[PDB]
């Protein structure tokens, strides 16, 4: 039940590490 992974979702929803950004947490 984490929030940081909620960012990770956000991150992944943006494409994840293929977006040009490394995963959040």
């Amino acid at each position: 039940e984490e929030e940081a992974v909620r960012l990770y979702i956000q991150w992944l929803k943006e494409g994840g590490p293929s977006s040009g950004r490394p995963p959040p947490s």
